[PDB]
């Protein structure tokens, strides 16, 4: 019930705040009805983040979400969509860049203590935090005000994001997994009683819809940082809560789990490093494979990486068929967390795969790889070839392979797309 003036935040100026297809939302939006921005975009703004090639953008309005979203979509040519107190919302998709737009119903007599109202049942004060559109398009004269009754500005000058209430976390569970994502993503320290709650009762995230843990869950893998923050998932147990398999790795003794976690890592370096590894055509549509609609199969790769041994605890002196097993766990887990059926078989083809390459590789050392054993592997396999190819490296170093025996890998690779380039005709 407090405001308070501040001058040179210069963060917080409207036109920082600014998108131009707000103007779009301002044409769409009744005169006597009011509209507010939320949450993630005005966050990531508040921090100054530079906005990169997705663009997600939360609204709060007095009028028809699905009226407003509709003739939205039609003035920006996006797809329209309803879903669940029924939000709507806006997609528009093209290649380098995806748009996002929910519209969320905001209703009650007093409008600031409805808005009020609404900021403090979110997940974290970080996205507790909004303004109204007309302020950050008002041109002339007009102060722009923004809103975190939760403090969100406070904790993020601070560096903390904090959970606006631990009843807020059990109420959506799944926002449990967002707060993880976030800490990394924008490189924030989550507050004790976030750590405390999770402790306690890991397994709360099972409440939250599949669906919805699974889209979170790629959320998680589309992020460069991601096997910093399922390493914190997996520490804490909600990765075996909700992945059950996964706590079959610590059993096995040779450690698994951490074989796995490590071999994500360095997925990531190897993708990062892709252009050294792969060949050209090999580069030219890999991570343009679209999975689930706003995901790739760089995020089916790194799935690949999680589960490239799930069947070694199955099997126990030598691991023998924990490939094919690998596979048909995979596909029970793609079908358990409703995973699309050619993602979760495209990881099953993965898992199943993952240690050929190596095979290809001992006959390269011996001097044995001849045109045979390659047409049959790009026979076989060639469609996850070059995400084959990067797990294979990635698996090769969390293996402490010797430097030479990683090279005589990458240059098996190198091989196996010379010979399919030219000498395949």
């Amino acid at each position: 019930n407090i405001e308070i003036v501040s001058s040179g935040k210069h963060t917080l100026h409207g036109l920082n705040f600014y998108l131009s297809y707000f103007d779009d939302v301002a044409k769409v939006l009744p005169r006597e009805h009011y509209c507010f921005i939320v949450g993630g975009w005005v966050r990531d703004r508040i921090l100054g983040e530079p906005v990169g090639y997705n663009i997600d953008v939360d609204f709060l309005t007095t009028a028809d979400p699905v009226e407003l979203a509709k003739n939205f979509a039609k003035r920006i040519g996006g797809h329209f969509f309803v879903f669940e107190p029924t939000i709507a919302s806006v997609v528009l998709h093209l290649p380098p860049y995806r748009y996002r737009f929910d519209f969320s119903p905001l209703k009650g007599k007093d409008l600031e203590k409805a808005l009020i109202e609404d900021l403090k049942e979110r997940d974290f004060t970080a996205n507790a935090i909004a303004v109204n559109l007309d302020d950050v398009l008002s041109i002339g004269a007009k102060q722009t005000i923004v809103y975190d009754p939760t403090g969100g500005i406070k904790d993020l000058e601070q560096g903390l994001l904090r959970p606006v209430s631990i009843e807020n976390l059990k109420r959506d569970p799944v926002r449990v997994l967002r707060g993880f994502r976030i800490a990394i993503e924008k490189n924030l320290q989550l507050t004790e009683d976030f750590y405390e709650f999770v402790k306690e009762d890991p397994r709360i995230v099972l409440k939250s819809a599949v669906e919805r843990i699974t889209h979170e869950l790629f959320k998680i893998m589309k992020e460069k940082t991601a096997h910093k923050v399922i390493r914190e998932l997996y520490e804490y147990g909600v990765l075996e809560a909700i992945i059950p398999e996964i706590g079959r790795l610590r059993e096995v003794k040779d450690p698994l789990d951490e074989h796995t976690l490590k071999t994500l890592e360095y997925l990531e370096q190897v993708i990062e490093d892709r252009a050294k590894y792969l060949s050209a055509e090999l580069l030219e549509n890999f991570g343009k494979k679209r999975v689930l609609g706003e995901f790739t199969d760089v995020e089916l790769l790194k799935w690949g990486a999680l589960f490239h041994d799930i069947g070694k605890p199955q099997t126990f002196v030598t691991f023998y068929e924990h490939d094919k097993v690998g596979a048909q766990i995979v596909r029970e887990i793609g079908e358990r967390l409703r995973w699309g059926d050619e993602a979760t078989e495209f990881v099953a083809k993965l898992v199943r795969h993952h240690l050929r390459p190596f095979f290809l590789r001992e006959a390269f050392k011996k001097g044995e790889l001849k045109r045979r054993g390659m047409a049959n592997f790009w026979r076989e396999c060639g469609d996850i070839a070059p995400h084959l190819f990067l797990l294979s490296i990635a698996d090769a170093m969390a293996s402490g392979d010797e430097e030479e025996d990683i090279k005589a890998l990458m240059e098996t690779i190198a091989e196996l797309e010379s010979f399919n380039r030219n000498e395949m005709k």
